[PDB]
């Protein structure tokens, strides 16, 4: 029945209404799994999860997703995502806000909450296509901004964009952050929807703290559930969705509070969440834009992929990610899965 | 109308059913005040509260309550409370568990969760009548156990009990903890329902950390609400209850998570809550026992108080505390106000 559903899915035989319904149900089951009848039990559940993280490696399973997803061609990414190719929840002020506007508003929100000021050294960990790196570099000309990514395609895209934008204050480190060794410290460290690719947050935060001084601030933004934590993994044997979107071990969804338990080496200063309708609007805009540019996307992908079938596979994956993300983040008007943000200083 | 209600109350003219109803309503209004429509707003509210604490003195307003309540005669306290005169939520396994049994079960739970082991030095901050100090001293003969209290009556009670119980490993420091200076460190620091009498938790935790080594553990138990924090203060102009029970500035009710934001100098290891029906059962047992020993209580109090009217005042205060506490802690079957517990080590 799994192979059946997957079969129809790949062959575009599941209508959008049915697809949305199916994925919503899967998320409903995660909610039933995660909510406990008493706060006593809720904390026992959450603490068990947190403790389990401390017995893992720093890194999640990243190898496959890096090769398959994070090393996709920039030109395909341009046809699906907004102008700066942001791959993270964006911020929509108005009904009529476009994805390009929502990217910029999100960048501004991060600069505000991370207390970016001109002249600082800034490290963006898991910088993606570098929308935030480029935003900070252009807005704060005396900042030096470093992006760090384990993707060659991302690094190359950023450096080309910086050259086109006449920015002189940008560099990019190509590194697996879990393996990166350096004595360098930064005034500001930003981690936008990258920590989900880590497991042992204790070890990750420890390493980040060694790249901070007493003057530094660390800003983290992560997909969350407000109440409980879960790995982004099949809820049961009927769950065709979760393991299609991300490989096992790749992505953790921390609760909105989970990082409060990872203060061995940094100390919290502030804590927010952004309602999930912003993320819902983000994935919806991506889905609609991919649909609009569907023919173009297929043409871009066909060389490097080799077959119309393999192209349709990548497209189905991205589109289904958006359709499913819509149900996840819009659930109960954005009050289940959402985005958490925290500001820390070093011990 | 306030003076009216207070008038009838002091004159025993409010029946129990009406009293319970009135106080429940007051707690209902606190719930409406504290629950926000979105987690975004809930965190904004909670963070504002936490930030406000960092701009206060370490100590709450303790002077009046110390003189009026914490310096009451032990013999009166014996007639209202359980065998060890525990003044904190206790733990009831069974329908038929007595307050004396519930005190002991609570003491055992603290020893378990604080990881007490024979041979450790132990400091009990705000030790009350020393039930926990005496429990640890008797169960772990190689432990040295120090109680600390700002009450002369409490110190004197504990030292007499230790002498009667043939304990040689107990001492008591008479000190305001917010003023206590010492180079002494302890393997274990316990704070059972005392932190509610502090305000600036940042300064309080900082001081406790200076009394810890790398080997120490800090265990805190505090009355909480699961979701939000509040001062125990009049909700509005109709609230005759809150300011009758505690003086303004005396008692803070932290959320179940609030202490997670006070990790500048200590780091969390574990976190629990105990459902509020345990506290409800605790105050109910006190209320019933005071009622049973009402005539005796009045006789004990009459000397030091000087008038039957002033005696009735103290009795009304304690009884109303129990009646109101019942409504507070039993609200929604113990799933609103409850007891939070956390275990920390030093940075
Ligand atoms: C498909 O292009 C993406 C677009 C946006 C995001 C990701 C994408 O994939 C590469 C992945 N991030 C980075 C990791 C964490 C994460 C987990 C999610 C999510 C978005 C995320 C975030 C945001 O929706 C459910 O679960
Ligand atoms: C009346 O004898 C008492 C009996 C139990 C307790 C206290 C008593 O007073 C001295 C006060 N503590 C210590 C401080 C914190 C606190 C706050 C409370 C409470 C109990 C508490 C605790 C637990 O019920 C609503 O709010
Ligand atoms: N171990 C690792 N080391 C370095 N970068 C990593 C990594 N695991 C994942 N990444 C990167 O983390 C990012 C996650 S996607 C988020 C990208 C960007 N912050 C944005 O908001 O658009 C991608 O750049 C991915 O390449
Ligand atoms: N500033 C301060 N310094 C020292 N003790 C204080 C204090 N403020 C309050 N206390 C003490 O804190 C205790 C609160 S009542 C709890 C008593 C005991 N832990 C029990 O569980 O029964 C009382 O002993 C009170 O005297």
């Amino acid at each position: 029945s799994i192979g059946e559903i997957m079969g129809k899915l790949m062959q575009g035989e599941i209508g959008d209404e049915e697809l949305s319904k199916r994925i919503k149900e899967i998320f409903g089951k995660r909610l039933q799994w995660g909510y406990k009848p008493t706060h006593q039990q809720q904390l026992a559940f959450n603490l068990d999860f947190i403790k389990s993280l401390k017995e893992m490696d720093m890194s999640g399973e990243i190898d496959t997703m890096n090769e398959e997803t994070y090393e996709l061609p920039s030109a395909f990414l341009e046809a699906a995502f907004g102008k700066t190719i942001k791959q993270s929840g964006c911020y929509f002020k108005d009904e009529t806000t476009t994805i390009d506007e929502a990217e910029e508003a999100s960048h501004e929100l991060y600069c505000e909450r991370a207390q970016i000021k001109d002249g600082q050294t800034v490290l963006d960990i898991g910088c993606g296509q570098g929308g935030l790196v480029l935003h900070i570099a252009q807005k704060y000309k005396n900042c030096h901004v470093t992006g760090l990514t384990n993707s060659k395609a991302q690094k190359n895209y950023i450096l080309m964009q910086a050259e086109k934008l006449q920015l002189s204050n940008v560099d990019v480190i190509l590194a697996d952050v879990t393996k990166h060794e350096s004595d360098k410290t930064y005034d500001r460290i930003l981690v936008i929807e990258t920590i989900e690719h880590m497991k042992n947050i204790q070890l990750f935060m420890k390493k980040l703290s060694t790249w901070m001084t007493e003057d530094s601030l660390l800003f983290v933004d992560h997909i969350c559930h407000k109440t409980f934590s879960h790995h982004f993994e099949a809820i049961d044997e009927d769950d065709w969705y979760s393991g299609f979107i991300f490989p096992k071990g790749c992505v953790t969804i921390l609760s909105a509070s989970a990082l409060l338990y990872f203060q061995d080496d940094v100390t919290i200063l502030d804590h927010w969440v952004v309602n999930g309708m912003h993320m819902a609007r983000s994935v919806d805009a991506w889905r609609k834009k991919l649909d609009k540019n569907m023919e173009l996307a297929r043409e871009i992908l066909l060389p490097g992929l080799g077959s119309k079938e393999a192209v349709n596979g990548v497209i189905t994956h991205i589109r289904t990610f958006c359709m499913g993300g819509y149900e996840q983040f819009s659930y109960n008007n954005g009050e289940e899965w959402m985005v958490a943000q925290m500001l820390f200083k070093k011990k």
